[PDB]
């Protein structure tokens, strides 16, 4: 059978008190019946207000980056910090970050490396782009790194990785996966997985897809084997990710 699905919300640079107020009121009413956990990844200052009015118990918050230690580093949050305010989870690797932000392979596996050590459970994101794909080098770009975030691990630190898998192309353009394309991608992940750490690893480990999920759409990317949920962006502002909850039922 499967491991226990993960639907976790991307707010991504977004939001204002109000409208946070309102769907996080959506969230908490929505009673899920099903073994799921439910993750929501606020911007950092939003934080402590979701921390306050939150309470539908199968959620828990997550941040949406971090680095590894305090210090002499303006404008950026540490993991040592995350924690003592009470958060636990934390997504790296996105690909905004690894655009925009200069976020390499290298970079990743190390911030991963230490969410592990200090106890944090990560969804640590890869994919391949547009180009990639057409080049007929996705399994190779996943791979690569995949094997980057490895390298740094321990075989008992992967009981606290989740891995998303979002392909560039299909991040806010509407232009989702099929259930096919992203089943591939995860048998080959769990697959490498498998047979590099070890099966009981790759028996229990999530792997998530994202990349234009939505309501609609959901159920049948959840319906593929190796599908264990979802990380969603747009979608999850909207009241609709109830039902993408629900898809992984």
């Amino acid at each position: 059978a499967k491991p226990q699905p993960i639907a976790a919300a991307n707010w991504k640079c977004n939001g204002t008190t109000a409208s946070i107020e309102k769907l996080v009121q959506v969230f908490n009413e929505h009673t899920i019946s099903h073994d799921v956990q439910c993750v929501v990844a606020p911007t950092f200052v939003h934080i402590p207000l979701v921390q306050a009015k939150l309470r539908n118990p199968k959620y828990v918050i997550s941040a949406q980056n971090a680095i590894a230690k305090s210090g002499a580093f303006t404008g950026e949050v540490s993991m040592p910090i995350l924690k003592d305010i009470g958060v636990h989870w934390v997504i790296l690797g996105h690909s905004e970050r690894r655009t925009y932000y200069g976020e390499t392979d290298e970079i990743v596996a190390q911030k991963v490396s230490e969410a592990c050590k200090q106890g944090f459970m990560v969804i640590a994101c890869i994919g391949e782009t547009l180009q990639q794909r057409e080049a007929n080098q996705t399994a190779k770009v996943v791979l690569s790194q995949t094997s980057a975030i490895a390298a740094k691990l321990t075989k008992d630190a992967w009981n606290q990785v989740v891995l998303a898998y979002e392909p560039v192309w299909a991040i806010g353009t509407g232009k989702v996966a099929t259930p096919e394309q992203a089943q591939e991608v995860h048998l080959l992940l769990r697959k490498w997985v498998s047979e590099n750490i070890g099966t009981d690893v790759a028996a229990k480990l999530r792997i998530l897809y994202g990349g234009s999920v939505n309501a609609a759409n959901a159920a049948t990317l959840y319906a593929k084997p190796d599908i264990n949920g979802f990380l969603v962006g747009g979608a999850s502002l909207k009241p609709e990710f109830r039902d993408i909850i629900d898809a992984t039922r």
